[PDB]
């Protein structure tokens, strides 16, 4: 089997993406945040407290036919920037794009923080990372794609996310018109849950390309990449009049800036971040200080190649006996 759905910006800055998931029977269609940095298929449901619901698409169990309450199962997850939410948990059948899996673990919240009552455009998540991640208590359970493995023509997925544009994910197959040149394979590892690799090092702009071990996670949950505080000073030099934030927690910089390119190794091979990708508009509205794409993975413990740097890619999640990451420019 193989499954292909198209992914679309939530708005003008690329903060996140929504790919439409079909849910019960008959079919809910929510829209949901693909994520390979977490592990849990968790959605805005009619059990979430009214206040913490704000325009969301809602999953209403009690209108499938084919959702079975999994018996004293509750799930609660906090993402490291502040947000969580928590609930309880059912089993139905979940398609993506053509692809179906029935029994898949669909955690339905009862609370959610304030991040994601705020987004309206965001309906859950569809976490994509590993099933060691997977918070359902007392019984762990298992991501869609792990569901979908033994199905699939092939155990991968492919993320083509679009700048400023609309992207696809696909299951089980890998489109070789989506790419130019060939796809890089490179080394996982599992030990943290995570897609972590290891860069080969980076440049800034046309700058010289500097050699350097870089270990990182593969994230299209996280919206901006995260680099060491080294790395990342090496870049916002560059920029005339960029400058770290207290007051906003980051590197900034003029909006009137051209912005350079970054370039992270994948083994030999080089993916080009165009310096677009790095702007994420003002820091507030009507402000000329806009915020960086690129910061410092400092107090966080880990890199994370988010949206920013895996936009600029075909990236393909090789979840085979040995998980491999793939990286192709497009
Ligand atoms: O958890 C994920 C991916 N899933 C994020 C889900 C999410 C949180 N808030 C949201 C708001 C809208 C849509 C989705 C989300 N990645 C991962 S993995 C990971 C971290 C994070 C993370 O929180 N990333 C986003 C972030 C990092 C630093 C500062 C601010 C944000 C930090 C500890 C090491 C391992």
């Amino acid at each position: 089997s193989t499954g292909s759905a198209t992914t679309t910006p939530i708005d003008s800055l690329d903060d996140a993406y929504i790919t439409p998931v079909q849910i019960g029977t008959p079919a809910q269609t929510l829209n949901l945040d693909f994520d390979t940095g977490s592990s849990d298929l968790w959605v805005f449901s009619s059990e979430t407290t009214a206040s913490e619901v704000d325009g969301q698409t809602i999953y209403t169990p009690s209108k499938s036919t084919t959702a079975k309450l999994l018996s004293g199962a509750t799930w609660s997850i906090s993402y490291g920037d502040g947000s969580s939410s928590s609930g309880d948990v059912y089993t139905d059948t979940v398609s993506v794009g053509g692809l179906t899996v029935t029994g898949q673990a669909v955690e339905s919240a009862k609370k959610v923080s304030s991040s994601f009552t705020e987004d309206s455009t965001i309906d859950g998540l569809l976490g994509l990372a590993f099933s060691t991640l997977n918070t359902v208590s007392p019984t762990q359970q298992k991501t869609f794609f792990d569901n979908a493995k033994a199905s699939l023509d092939s155990p991968v997925f492919t993320a083509d996310l679009g700048y400023h544009a609309p992207g696809t994910y696909n299951f089980g197959f890998i489109d070789t018109t989506a790419y130019t040149g060939s796809i890089t394979y490179t080394a996982v590892s599992t030990k943290q849950g995570f897609w972590e690799w290891t860069s080969t090092g980076y440049a800034v702009g046309s700058g010289t390309f500097k050699s350097t071990s870089i270990d990182g996670i593969a994230d299209t949950g996280t919206t901006l990449l995260y680099l060491p505080a080294t790395v990342v000073s090496a870049y916002w030099a560059q920029v005339s009049g960029a400058k770290s934030s207290s007051s906003v927690g980051g590197y900034v910089f003029p909006c009137s800036a051209t912005l350079p390119s970054f370039t992270f190794g994948v083994g030999s091979a080089r993916i080009v971040i165009p310096g677009d990708y790095i702007d994420f508009g003002p820091i507030s509205t009507g402000s000329s200080s806009c915020f960086g794409g690129i910061q410092s993975s400092a107090g966080i413990g880990i890199n994370i190649f988010g949206d920013v740097a895996l936009k600029a890619a075909f990236v393909v999640f090789n979840g085979a006996t040995t998980p491999t990451l793939g990286f192709a420019s497009k």
